[PDB]
């Protein structure tokens, strides 16, 4: 069941919510078309960073087809699924340009709200690669305290004033587990044997911590992570603050990322 | 500079944002029309109870335009400003009212969010009538945590599920500073004379009490507005318990009002 305004321009084929692949029926090359729901389609358009999936057309009714120029690297995710870790530059390197986004995100008074390894796409099958974040549909814009400012009020409102702005701090934290993850190989908070709630144990900010496997991590990756997993939105590391920590002044992670870009070219 | 559709069917005139009056054009009798847009009109248009403003057409475009069944008593404010205090019955059959719609607003999952007595608006000039709200300019429509639930995370999103819910809890209180209003004349958390920051001191609970004119108020009255500004939301009287509450237990306020609808047939 296809809309004939859809059929007429693409020819929509297999699966990659879930998104779609299809060939544009003018060139022969292949594109991806993704299939509150406004928002999505209304920042997606607002995007125009290199580590965030650009839009290159839009077609709505019936159902919901954004289509943008594919990534032919996949899912983050199933590059670092069983287990299987990555390398040290790898991870700079990825979560370098992940950290370009998320901040360009902010920047923009934008919050992505679900960053996690799947919504991370990457270039080309290759080790060595650009990668950007999609999966718009939880994201949100930040502008509502200045109504409750010069004016009554009741009290939590009021005390609600001293944590507004850092609503943001969310996707530090998840980038902050995402780095883990492809650092380690293994989900920081875990309900895996261990016991004691997740709440219980997302809140505490304890995460399970496993030498044997993070004894061959750099001496300064654990320590930005660590900086990263803040119980604290008010301490943990903005966007712009983790791009200057030390384990991300890599001329090789911006030399190897600095040329792969006219590589688009 | 009035749009044609307009003056076609109406005689837009005098001024009582602020909301003009006009007179229907077809059977001479006066009514009023009001002057995150599209909210207000589409809550207006879901309120459908004796003590809300109720909607009697709608016109968009150029400036924005509700004309509602005009209400001649004006503002509660007016009547009660100059600290010109009011009667206890006056108080509990106004106020019991008041508890009516905001409890009507939360089954509804409707947040007022700017309840004064300005936007407390009375039926007839005289001491006794109905009064209705207005203004849902601020309102809001509560449904989000579920999408938390069920699935990483961040802190603070955690923790947060243990207050949604209590985000109602808002207009109770300030039905507790509209109720003190009414009942004393002087406002709970006044910048006047005294000292301390406002948000230090409606922060605190600690409102400004005078017992030189709380000693005419009833003995059950004072109890429930004491009740009623409480600085946890959790334990702040929820807009169906304040009614159960004994100063709203009067046979005389359910006999002035519960006949005072059939004076509107
Ligand atoms: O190639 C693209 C070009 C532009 C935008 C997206 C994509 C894209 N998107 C996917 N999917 C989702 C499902 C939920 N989070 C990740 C995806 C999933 C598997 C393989 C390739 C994929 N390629
Ligand atoms: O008669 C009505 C019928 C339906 C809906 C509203 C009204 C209404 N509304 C007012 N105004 C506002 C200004 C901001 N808060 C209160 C108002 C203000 C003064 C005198 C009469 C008024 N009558």
């Amino acid at each position: 069941v296809y809309p004939k305004a859809l059929r007429d321009e693409y020819i929509m084929s297999k699966t990659l919510g879930e998104v779609k692949l299809a060939f544009e029926r003018k060139t022969c090359k292949k594109v991806a078309i993704k299939i509150n729901v406004e928002t999505e389609i209304e920042i997606l358009k607002k995007l125009n960073h290199p580590c965030i999936i650009k839009i290159k057309n839009f077609f709505d009714a019936e159902d919901y087809y954004i289509v943008l120029e594919l990534m032919e690297g996949g899912e983050l995710f199933d590059k670092v699924v069983g287990n299987k870790r990555l390398k040290e530059a790898t991870c700079k390197l990825y979560f370098y340009q992940m950290l370009l986004a998320v901040q360009y995100l902010h920047e923009n008074g934008i919050i992505h709200r679900d960053l996690k390894p799947e919504n991370v796409l990457l270039s080309s099958q290759e080790e060595d690669c650009l990668i950007k974040i999609t999966d718009f549909g939880h994201s949100k814009i930040l502008t509502s305290l200045m109504r409750t400012l010069c004016g009554y009020l009741a009290p939590e409102v009021l005390v609600s004033v001293g944590t507004a702005g850092y609503n943001r701090a969310v996707d530090c934290w998840s980038l902050g587990v995402i780095l883990f993850i492809c650092l380690s190989g293994y989900p920081p908070f875990s309900e895996h044997r261990t016991q004691v709630s997740l709440k219980d144990q997302i809140t505490s900010g304890k995460y399970n911590f496993i030498p044997e496997v993070w004894a061959e991590v750099s001496e300064k990756a654990l320590d930005l992570v660590k900086k990263l997993l803040v119980v604290d939105p008010k301490a943990r590391f903005t966007t712009e603050e983790a791009l200057r920590h030390p384990w991300l002044q890599d001329e090789d992670m911006k030399r190897k990322f600095q040329d792969l870009l006219s590589e688009e070219n």
